[PDB]
């Protein structure tokens, strides 16, 4: 019945199929199987993206072109339309007539074959409703008698879905595995297709073209297979060539606008390296050294990390970099990472490692399991990152944390990626990975018993060897410990704070200048070195804060003026007049 | 707009056959050309369970603006809404619901945050 | 045959969609007798569990057979294949078809595995 | 309720139901609580197999017999199909529509009682998928104000899954205890149902037979409860014994025949259960002999205490036996309890006592109290003695266990049994026990005696010692590790002989006063087996090759050749 | 190659899930992790890594099979080790042999790692 199905060897002779390239093997087991005497059905399975109905029409097209052997020669090979079946929508009982009459009839051709694409719709039926809902049932007295031979089609899970389950098919199929093609195979692809893509846009491509579209497909695109990888992408380059311009030019397609299709598809940067923004990168020393004071080792330890993997000596299965700061309190330990994200101009994605204390929170990390209260709620990294793939990570109070989290960790320090409940996977190629740590703090507020005192760091540092243990240590590419804040730090730390106040007074119309005189003694009585720089906000907060704030409220500052602050002879603040 | 619920248009019998399969046909030859829309979770969670259909769209994602972007557009908006209420907004004024809806707000994101 | 797919209710639409409970009255009144068949994990998860079968069947383990035997059934069934594809096969070839065979079958066991 | 229930008189008028025998207080019971004029709803509460829904049928038989008071003339007891209750609903308004048809029809009766077939699923939960419900609510404020009274049936743990904690439930029933029947209730149950077995299988039973089955299932089979599983026995051997005349056998079923049946439902060597025994011990102090060379003295006072246990002059409330083995290492202590157990046909459980030095290993033996870390894992000797009640318990270096073990071991010795985590029974009146030290006899004593003090070695039926290996021995333990090679070799079609300058050196370097034959294993292992390998697999010696084992003089090594 | 890493079976609680045992884990349909993979490639080379960081029940494990080569699943099916190879991977002792001694020379010594 050729409403419901298409002769394929009848489309071979009148054009309509291209020859297979690289899968003669594939269609000889076929043949092979379609020639026993049991299982005479073979199944191909396979990937999305890698050709399967192409192997399918292949045959179809041999049989015409003369190179199958007589055993399958000459036999009809037609391919079934479902939706032409189930499209005579009205009358129950109808669709099941139908059903038979094509099975009946082509039971009566007997030199026929019949293929199904995306088989698995067939077993069960699907169609919302259904069918039809028995048309496995109705096709397999058909094959259980060996009457007729079926080629199917179908992927992975359904085959797992389906195939392994109902032993009718188990024993009535025989499964061929169908893998992805090489990249020589690809390029042989593309360029027999290539005519037909050129047609269409207007365009020419270059051998290059051709073969980069492969390589920068499979280098960065992991969510798909060869051949269609590359030819996604160079159908991409097509229209892009194509649409740019006004006028008739750039025809011709190079590696160059493959390698913007391929960045574009990724949601990654490109290759300038320094694109247009290599100067920008050249300043993120100074931009950070400008907000955080001291601590110059580790701004230049994450620095450099982002120059190689922009210089191109990194690895694709890590992440950018994975660092662990360590160190006094006070000192900047996450006031780095959050000013880099910013001098980056990326996202910053913030975990607290404190709320994550039992086993039962790595479920608020991964995605909680189908479905116990819901299942409809990704992990928290997971979807982090996959919204976000260029974002700075910053995993706070790391050794809070409850262990498990240290076995999700290495697996994204080992390979680069995460896989979610659900089956997604998250990329931690372009993250760059901070933690941080007060594991050795309690050694540093230790005082020793002598006249002289002694420098605590280094049992600071045995205490962090023993909480990460040599297999997480031995992942990270800096271990760093941050010092304590001198007293030329704290001057400027000192600027830095009154600073922020005189933004917060210029919108109540209030400007302030403080003398150096002024400065000087606040430096001196707000630190201390073990402490860090907290301290010192708190005594900008006691001296400068307190006095305008009840001068604004009730003080001569109410309407907006001047202040100014001066020190005396007896080392006291001088306040203001307005 | 919300493409996820065409899925299951259709339903309950006598095999009325739902949306978004009477459609497929049309999408895999190139027939007809469609633009979708979702947000993540729906596309996180029904969207993509139907995966002949996701095979067919070219997902594109679409960021939140930046500070300067957003006072861009609603100096772009703002004459539909002085022309709404009769008012005149000041330069300073678009400014700073830009920049404290964002301080302020934490429940949306730019420039609805400043839109509102 | 798959005997579980009979247990269980709902088998198909119309079905046997009752058949989990129209096979009880026979199991109980003995007037026809059953030999079931099924694998293990269908019989932990139906007949372990349901006293309408812990109290009807037993079971019997069955088991692949031995490489000798797996060589001697398809000597017995061999002269069907010689037969249908217009061969003859060398008695190391049938050896060799079962020794080789577990070295890398188990998608599958011995015999049906061997005789393919 | 045609499609839904089964009515129990119409079956008992016919055949279907057998007569009960002696369950009169459990029925007589039942009919009380059927004659209250509220609540009046029998829960009868149980394990399997132990005539739990027996009772609801013999019930209706009794009904339509008419012995009965008349108060129960004229009712009908129906039994509920739930399966055919609940499937086939999927949408929210069927369970409902389908109960409520259920109900109306056995209301309309007012001598109409339903049975339910284990009570515990069909009342919540239960699976609250599509088509709502599986659920008692809805029945509860019948048989509770009300007008229908049904019998219910479940388990122990299943009532106190549901009942107990929902009053809702527990309120409305009235609990009747039905427990496992005696072995000579077991066997009266049999006498009685008997001509119906003995009819449909053509056979006749002994006498000894019905008994056998009753007691050797209670000895043998662990996993069911004693009126079932006692008529299995009866039923299988019956079911032999109709296809035995195929071969022109007999109608009777002898002791004989049941005693192959246990064995073979227990997964026990046949016969091992019974009479092979007699043989067994006849022979059995012979047999160890000839595996373990010297320590005749110690095979022989094992022997004698093993046999008065299967004597039957032993104790209830015992092991089988307990004894310590002590002496120097390798001097076969544990080579004699393995060859034990395998002569008489039963596994061996083991233990290294060394692991259980510290003080927290205690409840590893046994199993964490509840709320503390692991108790769900359970522990490890009292599950092993519940898996296998009728094995050979080794303890390895008892000499060394930390003291609280010994109030372990002291409970088992002095009445056969410890409690579980869960509350389950380690039932050991079925096996050894032999535990062995390195501790020598007053000095053995002392040094065991520390921790066994008198309190504890009165609770040991012996003590076998196990001497010093002789020059004969250590020559005759190497014989017999080269026979071991022999067979290999002949199966590989090879031939091998050592040499007597072989075997001297052999036995020689192979000993150790200190570890006794313990070496043994390697030094044989790597002068003779391991260049022979070689060899072997290489390909220069082959199938039908033969080697001479020499010594060399100046070497003394092994040297060979084909 | 088959691998575990035995820093992941430190306690019961996972241990189970490793061994297949019936009782103690999620998943128990697909029997453990050891016994499935031993099935689907029965002539592996299995490696364990860090094997002394492994909780003793993992140690009870690898003993019954040196002892008979077989761990039985529940679901119908034995892990039969006959066919492979098993590797242990420690780093015991190796932190013995770098300690410094307490003397003028010191040098002292090369210590055995195997003591550990
Ligand atoms: N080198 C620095 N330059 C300027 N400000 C600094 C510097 N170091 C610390 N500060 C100030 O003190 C920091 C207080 O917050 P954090 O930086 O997060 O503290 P931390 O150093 O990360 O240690 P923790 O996380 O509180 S234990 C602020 O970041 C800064 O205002
Ligand atoms: N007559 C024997 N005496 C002692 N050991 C023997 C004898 N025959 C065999 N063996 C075994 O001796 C060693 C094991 O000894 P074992 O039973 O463990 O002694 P023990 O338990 O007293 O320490 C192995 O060489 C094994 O062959
Ligand atoms: N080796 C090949 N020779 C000829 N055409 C191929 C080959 N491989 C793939 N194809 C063709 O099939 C691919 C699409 O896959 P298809 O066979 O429809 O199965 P699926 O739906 O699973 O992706 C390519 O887009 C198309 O050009
Ligand atoms: N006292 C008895 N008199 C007659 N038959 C009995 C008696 N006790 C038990 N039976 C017989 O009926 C029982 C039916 O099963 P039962 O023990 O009541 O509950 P369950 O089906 O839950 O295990 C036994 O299987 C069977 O041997």
């Amino acid at each position: 019945m050729e409403n419901f199905t298409t002769n394929l060897n009848q489309l071979a002779r009148v054009g309509g199929i291209d020859p297979l390239i690289g899968r003669e093997k594939e269609l000889e087991r076929a043949i092979q199987v379609l020639c026993r005497r049991r299982k005479n059905n073979p199944l191909l399975v396979g990937e999305s993206g890698v050709g399967k109905t192409a192997i399918a029409e292949g045959l179809a097209w041999r049989i015409v072109q003369g190179d199958v052997p007589e055993v399958m020669a000459d036999c009809t090979i037609y391919s079934l339309d479902i939706g032409s079946l189930l499209a005579g929508t009205k009358y129950r009982g109808d669709f099941e007539k139908r059903f038979k009459a094509l099975l009946k009839q082509l039971e009566q051709d007997t030199n026929s074959i019949l293929f199904i694409d995306e088989i698995h719709t067939i077993i069960g039926a699907g169609a919302a409703s259904g069918g039809q809902v028995d048309a496995a049932n109705l096709i397999k007295p058909l094959l259980s008698s060996g009457k007729i031979r079926v080629i199917g089609s179908t992927t992975y899970q359904e085959f797992s879905n389906i195939f392994e389950k109902d032993r009718a098919l188990a024993r009535r199929f025989q499964k061929i595995d169908i893998t992805e093609p090489s990249i020589e195979e690809t390029v042989q692809i593309i360029n027999g297709l290539k005519p037909k893509y050129e047609a269409h846009h207007d365009v020419r491509y270059t051998a290059k073209a051709v073969r980069a579209a492969v390589e920068l497909a499979v280098k960065y695109i992991n969510d798909r297979h060869l051949p269609d990888k590359a030819i996604d992408v160079i159908d991409e380059a097509g229209a892009r060539a194509r649409l740019m311009p006004v006028s008739k030019r750039k025809k011709t397609v190079n590696v160059a606008d493959i390698e913007s299709v391929v960045a574009r598809i990724a949601r990654i940067p490109e290759k300038s390296v320094s694109q247009s923004d290599r100067d920008t990168l050249k300043n993120l020393g100074d931009r950070l050294k400008m907000l955080v004071f001291g601590q110059d080792k580790a701004i230049e330890a994450l620095t450099e990390a982002i120059k190689m993997a922009r210089a191109g000596l990194g690895h694709e299965h890590k992440p950018v970099g994975s660092f662990l700061f360590a160190g006094p309190t006070g000192v900047g330990k996450t006031e780095v990472t959050v000013q880099l994200s910013k001098a980056l101009g990326i996202e910053l994605l913030r975990f607290d490692m404190s709320e994550y204390m039992e086993r039962h929170t790595v479920s608020r990390l991964i995605g909680a399991p189908p479905g116990y209260v819901g299942f409809d709620q990704g992990g928290l990294l997971t979807d982090a990152v996959i919204k976000h793939p260029h974002a700075v990570l910053l995993l706070d109070e790391i050794e809070k944390a409850h262990p498990d989290v240290f076995n999700i960790l290495l697996q994204v320090m080992d390979n680069g990626t995460l896989t979610d409940n659900n089956g997604r996977k998250a990329d931690f190629r372009n993250v760059v990975l901070v933690m941080t740590t007060n594991a050795g703090v309690r050694e540093t507020e230790r005082k020793s018993i002598g006249l002289i005192h002694q420098d605590n760091s280094t049992d600071a540092m045995e205490e962090i060897k023993k909480i990460f243990t040599p297999e997480f240590r031995n992942r990270l590419d800096n271990i760093i410990w941050f010092d304590h804040l001198s007293t030329d730090v704290i001057h400027q730390v000192v600027d830095k704070f009154i600073v922020e106040l005189q933004v917060q007074l210029d919108q109540k119309g209030v400007s302030l200048e403080v003398s150096q005189e002024a400065r000087n003694w606040l430096a001196e009585k707000g630190y201390d070195r073990a402490m860090g720089a907290r301290p010192m906000a708190r005594v900008i907060q006691d001296n400068l804060k307190k006095p305008l704030a009840n001068e604004l409220l009730f003080g001569s500052l109410v309407d907006g003026g001047q202040v100014t602050v001066a020190l005396d002879k007896e080392k006291n603040e001088l306040t203001y007049g307005f």
